[PDB]
């Protein structure tokens, strides 16, 4: 049997009833996913939001063995008003349906310091203590600490477009980010048995968190999104 | 600016998170939607049951003067122990996100005698006082009373297949029905401006139910059902 | 598995993927010209088809697939005289070398002692001796006598929405044809063998011709057309 | 709007809807086989390409529009000797009537006074004069030497997972490269005007050529292939 679900949106509306909405996140009156807190222009401090597609998704089914082949775009930007002090990031990422948002700062609205179900392919423009010293684009499966992670030449305020799949036949989760503007690409893969790392029924979308000091603040936009899974026979 | 949603499933999972289940409505341990009762393999009476799909469809956008276009697909039984004594009927409907099974019998829980939104495309088995003699599609506009209908041939037991669309640059809205057992077809339009006739987001989904009597009983069974839904610039 | 599919809302001039033969043409504004028009008329004895470039695998012995497709596309038919049309446009399947045969009311699809593979839905504008009475939308399997057909109210001048679609598991070829003008809307469906009717690999397109008197003329029009076809086991 | 999408879990022997050049066959089991193997080896001085019978439209100058198109394949490069190998497989794009051009290190692309129009992402196993040193992934327009490049871990015998995009509205080019069994991952961008690189139609496929030594031996191996290009309004 076979459950397949895509959605993609070049825009976002700005009242959007197919997006669950958490934190701070709202979309602009131009169709930004404004994931944390702008206020005149500018990030505020100790900003978390989260955007959810409204349905959950099938990823996998015990009654029948099936796994979720599964792939998203989207375009995200992380703007600075000081290259040398940004913080915390922004991810994709999969958890239970009723997935509430976690900890701030470095933790990303995603993971906490006190239980957490979640995979995520995160941004991070912060070394926190259980991270490399460089940003990084990192795959993180039930963990803020990332199973592999690649450098991350970080271009502020420039559109970063990102392409993440998961092959659910080799269990591979590969995660690509690509800066038009110069031309510049970075990949990083994992090997991720969804099934254990999540429920059957997951929502799926984005978080982020900007620092949790007045001076490591950014902006984490989402500018589109396309979304696709199918669950079928092996 | 364009938003697109679609999904397949080929047989639903039997504890289906992406499905709203309402009143009756539930699905067996081998996939079928089943939208009205069953007892010991026998059709029940005065039964009423929805489905609806999780997300809420962006089907037009004042801002931007955007509508929908969209298309359906399904495949559904209506199995009666009395080939002359059927009631009442099922229907594939679009309304308010938030939208609740209404009256029941004739009014195919999708419309009452006391207030109602709902497109709704009905295979109607019982001629009501605002129906035609014979059994029916019907195209039907924020009333139980169609606003067009063509006579329906229906088949005890035989596997239905349906398509509907609707082209928003025509405002034409087209229901189809074939039985591959003998090769037989039906189809009906209508000149529909869902604009008017629905808010901005609706859900989508099923509605059927059974006879207000003991002795007018049928099934009302979705076997499979693919939808998508397209919204950008005219 | 195998999947192909192609979508087009206008048709380019010159198309590369699309090979023209008899009279065919594309208009500067986008059109599928099949037949002749000069000065501001169609012509008599014109014939024109155009196929989709690339074979369709439509079904293979060696894993017992056979391939459901469907296809959608709108055409105008305009005569001077409504009394005095001739003789049709058709969509069809054949082999990939496939060549214009017969024209008038041979449609360049057929002939009267070759034994020609080609499968097609004609929209019949002329009662030949081999014909029903009125016009009609047919189906046909490798002969130019319909082996079902539904009367067809042509609209002069107007714009025809069509839906094909076979379903593989049935053997269920269904044709609907929508005037979204009138919202008037006619279907015709047959138990079609695509395996038995054609070889393994078809060309898909459109073949229509004008009338060999002079008075029974009309154009043949295609507007857009879109084509999805799905190989898979059983 | 002009879109074409394909997709081969697995390949046909004998396709209709693949033009075969040079060496290349079809298994039994599926494979896109580019380059000759004998007895179980891969042989010397071996050409071999594989293009769609569809030419596909990626841009056109009467309506200001560039085509975006993305592909996904799997490939297989198997050696003898780890340390003698030649000379690569590449995707590419080229006019629709492209023949086979120099074998060896010119990869059945390319020719050193020829003025060829071909736009290639190559996997090139063999360093010479015009190459880096080691085993790269390269980014070519209309020219052997790449214009771009990223060291390529080659993996012998394994399957490599390539998806490839081209972003119009950026002018850019993305090659990644990912081994499941590994997890291990590689990619690289350009900026490429695929207009002036190429004619308004081009035929889309694979190259592969063993080395001109008999000890530089390889297969080329193509395992499935998916293909989507979109022609749209900027
Ligand atoms: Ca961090
Ligand atoms: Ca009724
Ligand atoms: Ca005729
Ligand atoms: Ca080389
Ligand atoms: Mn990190
Ligand atoms: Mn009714
Ligand atoms: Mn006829
Ligand atoms: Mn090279």
């Amino acid at each position: 049997a076979s459950e397949v679900v895509s959605f993609s949106f070049t825009k976002f509306n700005p009242n959007p009833k197919d997006i669950i909405l958490q934190g701070d996140a709202l979309v602009t009156s131009k169709g930004k996913l404004q994931l944390t807190k702008v206020k005149d222009g500018k990030p505020v401090d100790h900003s978390l939001g989260r955007a959810l597609y409204a349905a959950p998704i099938h990823i996998w089914d015990d009654s029948t063995d099936r796994v979720a082949s599964f792939a998203t775009s989207f375009s995200f930007v992380v703007e600075a008003p000081d290259e040398s002090k940004t913080a915390d990031g922004i991810a994709f990422f999969l958890a239970p349906p009723d997935t509430q948002p976690q900890k701030d700062g470095g933790f990303l609205g995603l993971f906490n310091d006190s239980n957490i179900q979640t995979v995520a392919v995160e941004f991070d423009t912060f070394s926190n203590t259980w991270d490399p010293s460089a940003r990084h684009i990192g795959i993180n499966v039930n963990s803020i600490e990332s199973m592999k992670y690649v450098k991350w030449g970080w271009e502020n305020g420039k559109v970063a477009n990102v392409y993440i799949s998961y092959e659910a036949s080799t269990k591979t989760l590969t995660a690509s980010l690509t800066y038009p503007s110069n031309a510049t690409s970075y990949i990083v893969s994992a090997n991720v048995d969804l099934k254990s790392a999540l429920p059957e029924w997951v929502r799926v979308g984005f978080s982020a968190t900007s620092g949790l000091s007045r001076d490591h603040v950014e902006t984490h936009d989402v500018l589109d999104w396309s979304f696709t899974s199918t669950l079928q026979a092996p």
